[PDB]
């Protein structure tokens, strides 16, 4: 079944504007890999969880900044994130968190049983999504957010260090950061831990990621040991080789061709009546169309066998390829598919406050009576279909008000049934 | 450098007798895959963490037994082991363990902070490794051991269920079990959880495994949820595709040719003067040569560009290919290489006792009552006899001192001290 669908997508010549960043083997040099290289810890090849030969030499090549050591991840940024946070489990204090931390961070606090606390987290006026925080054993921040928006993370990092708190930057969507024309990575701002999902925006295979640890960061050794707990003992050499290939691609990339093709794409879309929101990251294209939803726009592109990354009620997200001179991306077919598209005629508040998290039988309780209690299931308003209140939080006056405001306006709200909340 | 090595292995026609089970893409049908198919949760493809379409349908085809639901694992059997154990964390009692449990089991107790206890575990007179247990919220057993040795596991599972204890069976080396002429899987013995590393002995890609959860098993929905915690949010469709392929390979496999080719290889090996230990699983071949070590053997084989799985002092282990009529394996070259090899002329009592585990340098003589902080690993055979988190006893000290008395290399020991 899976193979049958994958073959069918191949025959329809599907065009990727989605993860991973090799774009159905059109961007990058992964054509140099082959499955015959899917091997194991035989002498001559090294051992990821004990690297002292060809993998360590490769690790020295994945380096982007001289204050950091890099480590290969085969179980995604997820595994980096589990390994950094687990190392704090026996230390006093709690873990501070933006409201747009990835679920992996909440999974880490749950399985390790650690106290948490959400930082005041604010909404973009552009994207309607979380995009910045305002200020105790660790801080976790997402940078960029999913939609490629940045904020003054450097200053936050400095501020937290003056209080002696280390920071973990979830840089899942900033693996391409540092290339000419793009935003800067947090590797430049003395972040203690920075995990990047190579596979999401670079030509690495799905699941490939890298954890960068600052050479002075707390619990370095423990963290390195947990990477060998949270990743299989049988790590993939295909994935590892793709990290290596993708790192070489990052090292020698020239972006001039990208910025030209990007301009052409926007031209083409705009002449079709689409409206794009320019975020800080040029790789992330947000497409709107007056009178219609992102899901509608997602569907329209799919009907042309072009596959976007995701959508919300407001807009759809294209993650652009890292186009280069020798790529096999179907650029002309992309632009030609957009031109001939037949579109219709055109027509037509997140929780920001701080909060405690506890890593904790359940029951539905009336909102009015749920105050002071621990939430047992996420509240997810549509739009934007991401959580405003996570399970583990203590329910407040303010939360109930905003949640009733949602319901009064007829906004779909998951984690609520019959005007009750799970506790 | 990683690629350069991988390429030079291909340029020297490396012959695999190691994991994974596609054997340098000579065994199986993974030539139907392409890295063009390395995609994501776009519409049409499903979602491994919330499967209700193509991946759910594929799970149904992964079924080996109607009493179980199979779940794809892209982070190995490891992720499966972590998911099962985590679910018992808030429940009272300890996790009972064979002394040859894999490191992920101890990792799991450590991350989840659960009490453990080791079961009496015996040493094989054949392999001199741990091969069998002798009899409380959960029991974790390894079946088969990685040398392909089995034991009366059915009988142990029945005794435990009568004491109302569920069992997790680490079947990492039993993915090919149930095939004609091979031992049977614990899926037949009502085991509550069975984890199989498809990639190790079937033609699936490295990292691809399957967790089978009995439909009555304790904490089913919690375990299924934790699968989405311990695995990446971006699971590889290549790996999933490879498990789907490996399943179809299992179900359609005819092993008549395997046993013919196995016998011809043993014939060839015997004629060179190698001594082969016959273990319960036909897929595992244990090679000896009188006067020399398993390491020596592995070297001699590497010099012929034949790669064995691993070795200890006693023996070198070969994991055989699941040969078939349309495979592309270099069988003649293997025999040729063995034939014309130029070989020289011919020329550890493990701790079996039960013991408690706590998820938490001292003279060995003064160590009784302290909790071990680093594994004690005798060479040979180079696997732990006493694990970090165990309480040191008079008998452990006696045993370990006799190790040292006799010139046996012991890791975890420095200046006759142990780490506490
Ligand atoms: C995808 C993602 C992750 C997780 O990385 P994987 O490589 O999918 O494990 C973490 N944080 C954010 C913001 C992500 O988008
Ligand atoms: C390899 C192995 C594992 C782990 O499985 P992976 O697929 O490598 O994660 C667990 N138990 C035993 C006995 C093993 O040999
Ligand atoms: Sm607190
Ligand atoms: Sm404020
Ligand atoms: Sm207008
Ligand atoms: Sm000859
Ligand atoms: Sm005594
Ligand atoms: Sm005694
Ligand atoms: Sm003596």
């Amino acid at each position: 079944p899976i193979l049958n669908k994958l073959e069918s997508l191949n025959q329809e010549e599907a065009i990727s504007l989605h993860v991973p960043g090799h774009k159905n083997m059109t961007i990058g040099h992964l054509s140099q890999l082959s499955m015959t290289m899917d091997k194991t810890e035989i002498p001559g090849l090294d051992d990821l969880h004990h690297p002292e030969e060809v993998i360590l030499k490769s690790m020295k090549q994945v380096e982007k900044h001289s204050d950091y050591d890099g480590y290969f991840l085969v179980n995604g940024t997820t595994s980096g994130i589990l390994s950094v946070i687990q190392s704090f489990s026996q230390k006093k204090g709690d873990i501070l968190m933006a409201r747009n931390v990835h679920k992996s961070v909440l999974h880490a606090l749950d399985i390790s049983q650690q106290e948490g606390h959400f930082i005041e987290t604010h909404q973009s006026p552009l994207t309607n999504h979380y995009n910045k925080v305002n200020l105790h054993k660790l801080v976790v921040l997402t940078y960029p957010n999913y939609y490629g928006e940045t904020f003054n993370v450097e200053e936050v990092i400095k501020s937290l260090h003056q209080l002696n708190i280390p920071v973990l930057i979830d840089e899942a969507h900033g693996a391409h950061f540092g290339l000419q024309g793009f935003p800067d990575s947090t590797l430049n701002y003395q972040a203690d831990y920075v995990v990047q999902s190579f596979h999401k925006t670079l030509p690495a295979l799905t699941m490939g990621s890298v954890l960068y640890i600052h050479k002075n960061a707390p619990y370095r050794e423990n963290i390195i040991e947990y990477l060998s707990y949270f990743q299989t003992s049988s790590p993939s050499y295909l994935i590892m080789a793709s990290l290596e290939s993708a790192a070489q691609f990052y090292k020698t990339y020239d972006s001039t061709l990208f910025f030209a093709k990007r301009a052409q794409l926007i031209e083409c879309l705009e002449n079709k009546g689409f409206e794009m929101l320019q975020v800080d990251d040029p790789l992330k294209l947000l497409i709107k169309y007056e009178g219609f939803t992102g899901h509608d726009i997602q569907n329209w592109f799919m009907n042309a066998h072009i596959y976007l990354e995701l959508a919300d009620d407001y807009q759809a997200l294209a993650i652009l390829p890292l186009w280069h001179h020798d790529d096999t991306y179907l650029f002309d077919s992309l632009l030609r598919k957009i031109e001939d598209m037949i579109l219709p005629k055109k027509s037509v508040q997140l929780l920001t406050t701080e909060g405690n998290y506890k890593p904790k039988y359940v029951t539905w309780c009336d909102l009015k009576k749920a105050k002071g209690k621990v939430l047992a299931r996420h509240i997810v308003p549509y739009p934007p279909g991401i959580p405003i209140i996570f399970k583990g939080e203590t329910i407040t006056e303010n939360m109930i008000e905003l949640v009733n405001e949602y319901l009064e306006t007829g906004m779909i709200v998951e984690g609520i049934k019959n005007n009750k909340i799970l506790v």
